[PDB]
């Protein structure tokens, strides 16, 4: 159900900066990025039921939580702490420091609804993303 | 150090769909696409151009557990697939290769490539924005 989700917390984080909101949203795709010899880090693509964001990370601390696939593509999570930056190249992004998940991918089942991209920085996500799957089904 | 390299490979490879080179290529970034078995996406660099359609077949995934396919590192290929998809990407899928030089002997990624074509330049972008928003 889309009502369960924090509708314009999206646009409040990224238009305002909006710290405080607790932020009920669901996890669309999660990209491990692994740099050098270095242990994953994971950016994720989340939905606020209206739209997908894409500049989401995990700080580090949270990584066990992609691990056990306690969080994973299709969980819903409320954001307790998260803090927006603005990079040396003008994006914006989001380092959720804390959460909690309340339903896990498999009670949900699947995507809610069909939230749209913020930005053109999350449809690049996306694009990236159905390449990856496209490249990946080697089988069919 | 771009002429140890086997520059021109990527065009050979994406024009001509030539499979019989051996090409000496160096890894400029590896990610896995699942987060399930791992499947690993490449970007490549041939000294002139990087190109990030390359995937790892199964089979070559200890080679990145061991940590010795990794960013920097130089390979040479020795068998490999390039295929058009339905969509017209075109995918190259790394079937046999061997770690020539290791990223820590090479050091640096060598030289300064340019994307192959929109896709990679896209590609750049977003994994130069992944690493930033590591760094944090």
């Amino acid at each position: 159900m889309v009502g369960q989700l924090s509708e314009g917390a999206i646009a409040a984080i990224m238009q305002k900066g909006d710290t405080n909101i607790k932020p009920i949203l669901q996890v669309i795709n999660i990209r491990p990025i692994t740099t050098g010899n270095s242990p994953p880090r994971y950016r994720l693509l989340m939905s606020d039921g209206l739209n997908t964001l894409s500049s989401f990370m995990l700080a580090t601390q949270l990584n066990p939580l992609v691990e056990e696939e306690q969080l994973s593509s299709n969980c819903v999570c409320q954001i307790h702490r998260f803090i927006v930056n603005t990079l040396k190249d003008g994006r914006r992004v989001v380092i959720l420091m804390e959460l909690e998940v309340l339903k896990s991918a498999e009670a949900v089942g699947v995507k809610i609804g069909n939230p749209v991209p913020y930005n053109e920085g999350t449809s690049s996500y996306v694009i990236e993303s159905d390449e990856d799957l496209e490249m990946e089904m080697l089988k069919h």
